[PDB]
């Protein structure tokens, strides 16, 4: 009854219905997550004042279905789901050092070679009649190069390796937002404790690596155990380690699904981007820095793909004082729902929002003011957005030089929400090499 008097009701997800919620009762409505009652703002006036601002925290009773899920410590106090400001910013900026403009450019190699696997595997299956899951091997892509890039692993799951672990993030992830019986209970609670353990594992045979004197890159790995020099347990670096593993691939896995599902139907557009890749790499078969600036119309595609379809879908921050937000009174301690994937299907905010246009981020147009942040915004938003956006344009580059891709009839263009959104089916596609 504190928030009775704010507007709101008395493949299609939970997001969705906020969505109808959002344009039926205003930019600010009452709703449930997670048993807690929250409130949906959805103008770019509350996104820039909350978002843009250290005053405002993330909201820990919203994270706590990230921190620990039936009773195993999953993401714990890492990075996303530590809601300390000074906590939060301690590791941060230890962990900034593993995203400067010179670690990533060392990636480029990692990003060229898994991509350059996937390519090869997927062009063998070319046949115009084998049905390929993109949504898996995509999966299978981000982990190998995630695992190489931030702990310096093989994970070979392009080579049909770590069936279990697979499952374990499945499994976990599911978890997550069923939280919001007993063999379920069983097989999540085992997945997230295997995950840990790999953690573990990995952990220590990194130090077992320095001890011995060989040769460690420096990675996320490295500046994870930076942040916790002088921690009295190893928790701590195994929140981060989770956090990095699931992070570090499952949205970019995502974000390509959605990109190669959503172009299956955009054959003007794909003939777009087959031309620019053949016009900046040409035959190449490595991808420079500084040819991912050129793929400028492959970045615009990219970029209306997270409009409409954006894996991680919102964030929540923690209202103390009672405020007047958009004409409607706001009780103190309440958690605020911020929320991309709403915005972006607004018609207040983007003209036709259903249509998929990437002249929307084209050079001359109007630059959406506060109505789409796929990455977050200010202190909060993505340290991994410049990681993600070139490795996805590696791997995108590298489909569009090689093969053309067919969406098998009957596969759906629906959503699925496993604590991200994903692609509802496994985007089953026939392949063809390009030239005939
Ligand atoms: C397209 C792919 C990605 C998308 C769409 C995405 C999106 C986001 C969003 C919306 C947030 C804010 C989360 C919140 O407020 O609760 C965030 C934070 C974060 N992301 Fe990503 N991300 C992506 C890729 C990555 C990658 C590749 C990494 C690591 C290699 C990563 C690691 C993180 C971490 C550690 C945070 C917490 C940052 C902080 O609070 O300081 N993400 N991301
Ligand atoms: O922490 C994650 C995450 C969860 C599972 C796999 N990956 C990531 C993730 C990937 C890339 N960057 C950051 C993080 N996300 C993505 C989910 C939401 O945006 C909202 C959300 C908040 C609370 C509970 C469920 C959902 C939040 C932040």
């Amino acid at each position: 009854s504190r928030y009775e008097h704010i507007p709101g009701p008395p493949g299609r997800v939970l997001q969705d219905v906020f969505l109808d919620w959002a344009k039926k009762y205003g930019p600010v409505v009452r709703v449930n997550v997670f048993h807690k009652t929250s409130v949906i703002v959805t103008s770019p006036e509350s996104v820039k004042k909350f978002l843009m601002s250290t005053k405002y925290n993330k909201d820990s009773k919203m994270y706590r279905a990230l921190q620990t899920v039936f009773g195993e410590r999953l993401f714990g106090q890492g990075l996303v789901s530590e809601c300390n400001y000074e906590r939060w910013h301690k590791q941060r900026r230890v962990i900034d050092l593993a995203f400067s403009r010179s670690s990533l450019v060392s990636l480029m190699e990692t990003f060229n070679e898994k991509a350059e696997q996937l390519v090869e595997i997927l062009e063998a299956k070319a046949d115009g009649q084998t049905p390929v899951s993109m949504q898996d091997m995509l999966t299978y892509t981000a982990m190998d190069i995630l695992a190489k890039a931030a702990f310096g692993m093989e994970t070979s799951m392009l080579l049909g390796a770590q069936k279990p672990l697979s499952q374990a993030v499945k499994l976990m992830l599911e978890g997550i937002t069923a939280s919001r019986k007993r063999k379920q209970l069983r097989e999540v609670r085992e997945s997230i404790r295997f995950l840990r353990q790999v953690g573990r594992d990995w952990v220590q045979r990194r130090r077992e690596a320095l001890k011995r004197g060989e040769e460690v890159p420096a990675d996320i790995l490295t500046q994870i155990l930076k942040a916790e020099e002088g921690a009295q347990d190893d928790e701590g670096l195994l929140d981060n380690f989770v956090t990095f593993f699931i992070a570090g691939h499952e949205t970019s896995a995502n974000h390509l699904a959605f990109t190669v599902m959503e172009l299956s139907r955009q054959p003007e557009i794909v003939a777009r981007l087959q031309a620019e890749v053949d016009e900046v790499i040409g035959s190449k078969r490595y991808l420079d820095f500084e040819d991912l600036g050129r793929l400028q119309y492959l970045s615009q595609v990219l970029k209306e793909s997270l409009r409409l379809y954006p894996p991680a879908w919102g964030t929540f921050r923690l209202l103390e004082e009672e405020t007047l937000i958009d004409g409607v009174r706001v009780p103190g301690n309440t958690p605020l729902l911020f929320s991309t994937y709403v915005m972006g299907r607004m018609d207040t905010y983007f003209e036709d929002p259903l249509t998929f246009n990437p002249d929307r981020f084209g050079p001359g147009a109007p630059k959406p003011r506060f109505t789409y942040f796929p990455f977050s915004l200010g202190h909060r938003s993505c340290i991994g957005q410049q990681f993600a956006q070139m490795e996805v344009k590696v791997v995108m580059a590298k489909l569009l030089q090689r093969l053309e891709f067919r969406l098998v009839p009957g596969q759906r263009f629906g959503l699925q929400e496993q604590a991200t959104l994903k692609p509802l089916d496994p985007v089953l596609c026939t392949l063809r090499p390009r030239g005939w």
